[PDB]
């Protein structure tokens, strides 16, 4: 019933698509796709900010209403691709996290900000 | 009261950062900053999606529920600094265009940038 979408772009090699779908109010199926990363673990957080006017660095701390969605997988290639459910992020309500943003990090659990993009509506 | 961000870019030499700020349900200030345009009238409009995935393609059309927030003037520069009050973009609401995109034009009244609206600190 709501897609939301957000491309990951930053100060290095790393970018991405995730796109992000919720019925009414229930859990969010979270699609990542992020290449050009270090093989091994990756912080992927979801930040309070849509501001990118400073890179990576104006989309603030984590969305705490935590907004810690976990670690993703980069294999040998340096491509993490994965399908995650979280229940903890709403595409609706006082919490919707569209005109944030999503953050790749590169640390496990927290890193520097490889990369990162608004979230933004696209069509259902 | 609430404040959104779009920086936008695009496939061509175009850049900008657009700021818009609202008091409750009331009128909407946004500031436009823009640089390397054709100096002279350029269409500035608010379309329906924050999808930049197929670059300013994918942020489909006007977002009517228009969306035409009406020209702005580039000068001898190429730099389109303006400040406008529009009624018809709200930060909240059924109607909120948090999540959606800023394009500006080649023509006045293609699509050269675009940024999604995001949430930026009061
Ligand atoms: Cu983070
Ligand atoms: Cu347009």
């Amino acid at each position: 019933t709501k897609k939301a979408v957000a491309v990951l772009k930053g100060n290095s090699n790393v970018e991405g698509v995730v796109t992000l779908s919720q019925d009414d109010d229930g859990p969010t199926t979270v699609n990542v796709r992020i290449t050009g990363l270090a093989p091994g673990l990756h912080g992927f957080h979801l930040h309070e900010y849509g501001d990118t006017t400073n890179g990576c660095m104006s989309t603030g701390a984590h969305f705490n209403p935590a907004g810690d969605l976990g670690n993703i997988v980069a294999n040998a290639d340096g491509v993490a691709e994965v399908t995650l459910v979280d229940n903890q992020i709403p595409l609706t309500g006082p919490n919707s996290v569209v005109g944030r943003a999503l953050v790749v990090h590169e640390l496990e659990d927290a890193g520097g900000r490889l990369a990162c993009g608004v979230v933004g509506l696209t069509p259902i």
